This record gives structure tokens, sequence and C-alpha cells, in this order.
């Protein structure tokens, strides 16, 4: 039989959605008591397009439209396209690093999305894990730029510190995601609404949480 998302799926999508719309609302009224309100911003932004990614996907977990005989719930990699290169940026700041290598790491970001996007479509196994493979060279490539910065003497000793940390916590947590996808998304082996959950848990670390961790940092070292 198919597989498709179910009410379960939504649920957790649903909740999800409340999470991504208060720190929307959180972070969207805090901001207007702050100096800085940039590092807000970017995390208003990232949470409220999340926000909305799922409010989508939930409820519209009926019309579905698939790959083979398993639903593909896209509208997360829209999320994802967007938020994700918000996310390298919330680090970004924190670093001196150059315009051009800006644009390498986003410019590989964006690519490792879209790869996935076009293996979630993919009939053929044979494409489908080439492209696959392209995502993670890309989700590699993107990394391993991030971390020049780490090294490579190029902000303040208090800041440096803080990136690498939250760095660390984000470059793991994201491999998770390909790892899900193949699973479900890609394979098959894993349930819409089990990959769902699974995704939802991500997103809701790698979002609101590491937002937190930033925002917190900003302020701590702001202080100093
Ligand atoms: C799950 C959602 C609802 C979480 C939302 C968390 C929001 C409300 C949290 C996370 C970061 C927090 C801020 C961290 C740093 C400061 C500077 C401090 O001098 C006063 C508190 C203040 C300004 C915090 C206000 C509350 C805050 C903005
Ligand atoms: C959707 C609901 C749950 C959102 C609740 C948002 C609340 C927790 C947010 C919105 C406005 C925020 C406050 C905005 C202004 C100030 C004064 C500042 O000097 C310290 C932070 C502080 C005290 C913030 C604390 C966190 C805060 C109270
Ligand atoms: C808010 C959403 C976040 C932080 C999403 C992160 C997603 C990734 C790191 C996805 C990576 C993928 C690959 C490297 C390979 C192909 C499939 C993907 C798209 C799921």
């Amino acid at each position: 039989m198919a597989d498709v998302e179910t009410e379960t799926g939504m649920i957790a999508q649903w909740i999800v959605f409340a999470i991504m719309a208060a720190a929307a609302i959180a972070f969207g009224v805090a901001v207007h008591f702050r100096p800085l309100k940039s590092a807000y911003y970017i995390n208003i932004a990232i949470c409220t397009i999340a926000a909305t990614a799922y409010y989508a996907m939930a409820v519209n977990y009926q019309d579905l439209t698939m790959n083979g005989e398993r639903q593909v719930v896209y509208a997360r990699y829209i999320d994802w396209v967007l938020t994700t290169p918000l996310l390298l940026l919330d680090l970004i700041v924190m670093t001196k690093m150059g315009g051009v290598m800006i644009s390498w790491v986003i410019g590989a970001d964006i690519f490792m999305i879209v790869f996935g996007i076009l293996g979630a479509f993919e009939d053929e196994h044979k494409f489908k894990w080439v492209y696959f493979i392209a995502g993670c060279v890309m989700q590699a490539v993107l990394t391993y730029g991030m971390y020049n910065a780490t090294w490579k003497d190029d902000k303040s000793p208090e800041y440096h510190s803080s990136y690498v940390s939250l760095l660390v916590f984000l470059s793991i947590l994201w491999v998770f995601y390909p790892v899900v996808w193949a699973f479900g998304s890609g394979s098959g082996v894993l349930s819409v609404d089990n990959e769902a959950i699974l995704m939802g848990i991500l997103d809701v670390l790698a979002k609101p949480l590491f937002g937190m961790g930033c925002l917190i940092a900003h302020e701590t070292i702001f202080k100093k």
C-alpha cells in the first residue's frame, strides 16, 4: 500500500507550529526592548518562516503529491532553504568572515537543500542517491569552511569561543537531517509520520533552542 501522512503526523507538526509561533512572538516583541536588534531579527525570521511552513504542512497533510507510493511533504525543503542560510548567518556574525567566503558557505548550503529536494522527487533509486551524495558533499564543503573561521586567526576572543561552541552544536546536529532523510524520504524504511516527528524534533533543536543560544551569547558578550 501507499505511505501517507496521518492525523499523527499532523499532530506533531501542529505542535511544532505552536513552538515556532511562540518563539516568533517572543523574539518578535523582545527585540523592541534592545539596542543589537539585528541578531533578534534573524531568529525572528527563522521561526516565523518555520511556523508558516509547519502551518502549511499541517493543514494539508491530506493534499498528497507523491513520488512513488509514498507522499512527499516538500514544504519542509522550502523552510530549510530559507532558514538554513539564516542559521549559518547567526554564527557568521560572530566572525569577521569575508563576504566572498560568506557567499560560498551560503551558496553551498542552498544547493545542499535543492539536491535534497531533487532527490525527494526522483523515481530512479539510481539517481535519488546520487543527488543525496551531492548534498552531503555540500553539507561537507559548507561545514569545512565554517571551521576555517575557527583555527584561521579571523572577532573578539569571547565571540570566537561562543562561535566555536554553537558551531560544534550545529555541525553535529545537522548531520542528523540527512540521516533521517536517507531513511524515510529517501529509503522508505521510515514512515512519513515518524520522519515528520523526527525531522520535527530536529527543527526545534536547530531553530528555537539554537536561537536562544545565539541571542544569549550576544546579549552576554555585549555586556562585556
Ligand atoms: C520557546 C520560546 C517561547 C522561547 C522564547 C525565549 C525568549 C523569551 C528568551 C530567550 C533569550 C532571552 C533574553 C536573553 C538575554 C537577555 C538580556 C537580559 O539583560 C534581560 C533578559 C534577556 C532580554 C532575555 C529575555 C528573554 C529571551 C528573549
Ligand atoms: C506567546 C507568548 C508566550 C510570548 C511571551 C513573550 C515574553 C516572555 C517576552 C516578550 C517581551 C519580552 C520582554 C521585553 C522587555 C524586557 C525588558 C528588558 O529590560 C529585559 C527583557 C524583557 C523583560 C523581555 C522578557 C521576555 C518577554 C517578556
Ligand atoms: C531548520 C532546518 C534545518 C537546520 C535543516 C537542516 C537540513 C540539512 C542539514 C539537510 C541536509 C541533506 C543532505 C546533506 C543530503 C540530502 C538530503 C538532505 C536535504 C535532507
